[PDB]
DNA sequence: TTCT
């Protein structure tokens, strides 16, 4: 319930803006005698820590910065969850983040993750190795379509009653980007 | 204007 500014989701999630940030919105449900409960209550968003070398600031990703609070959304590990991530670039794999991912997932078992990618982060030179490893490790790994910019924009931004606009070239750049990570996956 |  702490929102999103609605320039900071344009500009941040427009996927073919890059930025030299990354945010993440989560949303987690419990899977119960075969449907599914939202749970309202652990829904939020969060960014980096931007590296700041001179402030001795060393920088962790948003991927982690979500496994930092797992333990204070309190789940009972005998049930099992789906997380689901809409983040604006694609985890990374030579900083370590795929990795600890994949550990995270091996050891809390109660969580599955599903991830939604706004933009492909292939600044990273291994960024394909990211994305199969985390499809290895049992994650759904996804290309964010207008479905997914809307729901983000209803339910993690401040709209203030405003519908969400789609920015010029959403649906050409989501379809290209789907295309690129479905080459991946398929190897 | 790619977790500067
Ligand atoms: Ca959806
Ligand atoms: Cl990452
Ligand atoms: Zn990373």
């Amino acid at each position: 319930r702490h929102l999103m500014d609605p320039h900071i989701f344009t500009s941040n999630f427009n996927n073919g803006i890059g930025r030299h940030k990354t945010y993440l919105c989560y949303e987690v449900e419990r899977l119960d005698n075969g449907t599914s409960v939202k749970m309202d209550q652990h829904r939020g968003f969060l960014h980096n820590q931007a590296k700041n070398l001179l402030c001795g600031f060393y920088g962790r990703h948003a991927a982690l910065r979500f496994l930092d609070l797992v333990p204070s959304l309190q789940l009972d590990p005998a049930q099992i969850y789906r997380v689901t991530w809409f983040i604006s670039w694609s985890p990374c794999f030579s900083w370590g983040c795929a990795g600890e991912v994949r550990a995270f997932l091996q050891e809390n078992t109660h969580v599955r993750l599903r991830i939604f990618a706004a933009r492909i982060y292939d600044y990273d030179p291994l960024y394909k190795e990211a994305l199969q490893m985390l499809r290895d490790a049992g994650a759904q790994v996804s290309i964010m379509t207008y479905d997914e910019f809307k729901h983000c924009w209803d339910t993690f931004v401040d709209h203030q009653g405003a519908p969400f606009q789609p920015w010029d070239g959403l649906d050409e750049h989501s379809q290209a980007l789907s295309g690129r990570l479905r080459a991946i996956l398929q190897n």
